[PDB]
């Protein structure tokens, strides 16, 4: 639609969703086959190719609620998208979430109203679609690649004076990231399925960083999972 | 505690949450060995005996988010009960969701208060427990059980004029009950195990049925994958 | 109904409503005469018997505003009863509230969301009957059983770590319980009388217990309170 | 305080609250001895006086929750006042509440947010007096003026576009006026005692009048019942 | 309408809305030429008169968002008024904001329920009149007076124990009253003109007051600006 | 920070904001003279130039609320930015508003919760900094350029179900945008200045769109009353 500059056809049934477009060209070009770039508009690049004779596509979602909607709400209507599979990192907010896990989101907190806004008096929690919630588990066992599945905490604030998220952490919560509610609200909404596959970023509330090489594996695991479950 | 009339010890790790005192007593003279009876306090009957040697308790809730929380919290704080799964019924909202299934609740959405009064501006997702799910899965496909997992919403109103169950039900939701969210919510918050797993008592849009003789073949299946899931 | 398996005119026009279905089955048999039990779902008892020639029915409501709304809603609109009344304790949150004191609520405050849900932004303030009200409380100064006329605070939660309880108190809240506001809500809904009369069960804040010995005596006067005022 | 101009002792321990300040000019002329006025400011008079040989004092508030509250802070806190009740009027919203009828407020509703910025999550409901409730309530059958006993609904806005006093009048609601919430709220967070006293003006949703003959005749007895109940 | 006892004509176009019914009386006498009262309904005194031979009224408002919604309302509804001005006072709560400054607000923040109550889980921000705020900002200008524009906090509770103006204050806001609010939105709404001029009554936070010479000159020029803006 | 590769100094006092990282890129290249880029960190580009001999800086911001706060966060906080500036567009949601028309914001309204996060029962009216608009206002009236002062409403969903747009216009709003309430509100809090520029992209309840020339035009005119604002 508006956002997306694609001819129908040229975006897979299954979209990979990094929330940076350079992460989207690096994806695409890394791990994909005859690569073709369709979106340009706003930068927020998307791309199809192939991975192992199956079409895949990749595109960049922006930060925040609000930006995410607005891709997977075209992703959906203007293109028929049936997979939709948020590939990002989350600031964690647990000892026990390790620098190497790679989480599988059941479900996701936020303090976006995007839900109050449809819901008035309902808590809506999101869900993650778990035929392809087990799928990408199965991928990380075959492999040995950890895993760990709970929820998240989709913020709207990066820089949040009044964050909750020490109580957040007490309740089971295992990090914060920008994007999940969103993404997991709008494909229910419309039938379709999605999930989403996170690696830690720094541990929040520890003030601990991860060195740029526990990223990249992390990154390529995430991936590899992603596509493995996808096969 | 207050509400239990036991002696420490006479409850197990795992307990299983009919809402139906007398549906506890139904299950542990069927399903378990040497059944004592550890309270009797307001007829909410709570039963240890065992299954295949290993000890299992099941103990009635009442119906609602605060009789329920009433429960697990006592079980938890004085009894270091670890695993807390429920067992009871739910009116399903999409023709998809089968009388025959079996749900395995991964979340639940809410209009009890319980949680903003918790948490102000955060929508908080509840969240089963995985390694619990997982287990609950698998002894259904291995024995061919049907089974779906979702989400589910508690409420707090049985009898609703402001029910917005047709607007979740667009939204992929599976059915109505009301215990899930204060399971799910207190078990994380004190770092143990929780499971909902929940039989089609009727189509509530709908408006059909189930007769007595389904609700009795789905419920012994229930038992079995909650049985089987902790073997 | 679906909660209450009783045959049209075995339930009174006046119902008596303990949270406890023991206190329930105890109330009939020392108070009433020719005790029938219609109700044994779910092991929530209700009696009719008769007081003085006059016909009284006694129903467990279970705990929380979500159940008794359910037994509340079926004695109203499947059994046409008129007259309402809880018989129960509460937590004293006030010096001034004595442990021999017997609460007539004229009101009640609640974090349930029950109203809201409803409302929106509207505050419901529920409100007593006053003609029982009225009567209750000339029984209780003919006999002169001490008696107070405030409100009380419904809460969702028994165990609860945000409750604001020292804020109510200042502005003059009698004691906590768990049906009240469900209550006189459904009953004024459906244009029928409703009261609540209160035992002071211990003092939540000083931590100070009462006795055995002060428990059934207040609770006896409380009994009194409720058959006289509808003699 | 910075709202009424009087020296200490000017205030009698009883005031009456009218909304209109020449409603409070004419109660004191009418039905007091020996008056003086103590306050000009703003025109908003109080005027001290007596009844029988005892002292009364009479203020006027403004209209709003936000003007009532000002001026019994100030009678509170500045002047040790005791008693404070409100006569005014309200418009009726149910064919039952008569236009002969005087109301005696238990309690009322708001979408006033005073309260819910006091309290979060609570629903506070208000709580009239009981001892000024009961007196009243007597003086008034004494005489055989007629008296009606319920809840009230205190407005924001007199012009409301999402007025839901439909809602209001199906759950027993008696009449909307602009003050009680406020006096019942702020008397009780002082240890204080107060009561609201009402004619019905007209009835709001049959737009149906009241004559000019039927206003003043019911405005004397609520001063008779309010001044008979402070004997 | 109801509170204004006003045949058509008798009020301008224009109308100031000081807080004080006497402040009204004042301004006309002071500032206006052949000045007729139009109202005496609740000793809320309106006055139409002329400056420099174009009519001009004043009205009292009452203090609190529903006082002068009421005459904002029937202002606009019953008398076509274009032109509605607020000049009253407010508490500075900056140090920044200087005893001498003359505040034209371009929007209020609130605790008041009106907007929630309309809108939900829309913030709305209330706009001044541009136009309006423009010529006020040039009358002060071209005399010297000095004038700063920014924004307000509308309080329903003068004596409010959750006052969060410490916060408000670091967002930039310049001070408190209770009119603005209710002003600039019904004013909108109707498609009327609005602004809103205040001078610094005290600061609210460093408890420091303003002296009566200090008032009476600040008084005279935001009258000033408000009568030379309307030139 | 963390979402800008820039070193310090390579950030102009005065920072415009495009949604459009593209239109940044374009922007810069178009209107200033020795263009340094100082951000390629997830395509969001930052250009630092010169525009008569005075250094301006022109950052992308991403859609959505949690988007512009990052950024101008890290503006803020990490290279003392002093003037924050966005330039983009609007849908416009009344006829008055002219597809030719410039806007400029005083105001927000907002379904984002980022304020209610903040401050609970407040509603935060964010405010323009005048003089910032004012310099821009002179600029147009100057050149001729048309324009109209008033506010916009920052939505969180571009696709949005639950809209209420259609009541915004009736209180005046201008049009919808997404960045408007953060740029204003965090400027705010820092002690920052911050305005907000807007063309219409086309009328949202009309459904009319504007022509590729039509928006070319204003667009240039818009970053004419921001670089001449700024002179």
């Amino acid at each position: 639609s508006v956002h997306i500059g694609a001819e129908k056809g040229q975006i897979a049934d299954t979209v990979l969703l990094p929330g940076d477009p350079l992460r989207a060209k690096f994806i695409a070009e890394t791990y994909l086959e005859n690569v073709e770039c369709y979106n340009e508009v706003r930068g927020m690049y998307g791309f199809t190719g192939t991975y192992k004779g199956k079409k895949i596509s990749v595109q960049g979602t922006g930060m925040g609620v609000p930006s995410i909607s607005i891709y997977v709400n075209e992703l959906i209507q203007s293109y028929d998208v049936q997979n939709l599979i948020r590939v990002g990192s989350c600031g964690a907010i647990r000892k026990d979430v390790k620098v190497r896990d790679v989480i599988l989101a059941m479900t996701s907190s936020t303090d976006s109203q995007m839900n109050r806004v449809a819901f008035g008096s309902v808590d809506f929690a999101p869900c993650a679609d778990f035929e392809l919630l087990k799928n990408a588990y199965d991928a990380a066992k075959d492999k040995g690649v950890p895993v760990t599945v709970g929820s998240v905490f989709t913020a709207d604030q990066f820089y949040n004076d009044d964050s909750q998220i020490e109580k957040l952490a007490k309740y089971g919560v295992l990090g914060v990231e920008m994007e999940t509610t969103a993404l997991y609200t709008l494909a229910a909404k419309h039938g379709r399925k999605a999930l989403s596959i996170l690696t830690v970023s720094d541990h929040v509330l520890t003030g601990e960083e991860t060195t740029a090489e526990e990223r990249q594996t992390t990154f390529h695991d995430m991936i590899d999972v992603a596509l493995h479950s996808v096969s």
